[PDB]
C-alpha cells in the first residue's frame, strides 16, 4: 500500500542514482 | 507508515546525490 | 500485489546499481 | 506466484550487488 | 513485519552508501 | 510454515547486510 | 518445500557475505 | 523448481564472494 508505493519511489531514485554514478565512472574513463 | 516516510526521505536524498554526480561527471569533461 | 511489484522494481534498481558500482571499480583500477 | 518471483529476482539482484561490492573492495587497494 | 523492517534498513544503508560514493567522487574530481 | 520461517531468516540476513553496508560506507570516508 | 529451503540457504549465504563485508570495512577503517 | 535452483546457485556464488572479501580483509592487516 503506502509502503509499496514508497518502495517504488525509492527504487526509481536508486535506479537514477546508479545511472548518475555510472556516468561519473565513465567520465573518469575519459 | 513510519517506514513509508523514511523511504521517501531516502529517495529525496538519492535524487540530490544523483544530481551532484552528474555535475561532477560534467566537470570531468 | 503492489508489494511484489515494488520488490521487483527494487530488484531492477539494485541490479542497475551493481553495474554502476562495477563500472566505478573499473575506473578506479585502470 | 508473483511474490516468489519477486523474491527470486531480489535475491539475484542482491547477489549481483554483492559481486560488485567485492569488485569495488578489490579496486580500493 | 520483519521483512518490511529489513527492506527499510537496507534502503537506509543504500542511501548512506550512496552519500559516501558521492563524497568519494567529489574528491576524485578535484 | 517453512516459507514464513525462510522469509524471517532472509529478513534477518538482509538486516546484517544493511549493517555491513553502513560500515563500508563509513570506511570510505576515512 | 524446496523454495523455502533454498531461500534459507540464500539467507545463510547473505549473512556470511555481510559479515565478510563488515570485516573488510573495519579492516579498512584500521 | 527453477526458482529454488536459482536461489541455490546465487547462495553458492555469494559465499564465494564472501571468502574473497575475507581474504581482502586479512591482506589489509
Amino acid at each position: 500500500g503506502e509502503f509499496a508505493q514508497a518502495l517504488k519511489e525509492f527504487a526509481k531514485a536508486l535506479k537514477e542514482f546508479a545511472w548518475a554514478l555510472k556516468e561519473f565512472a565513465q567520465a573518469l574513463k575519459g
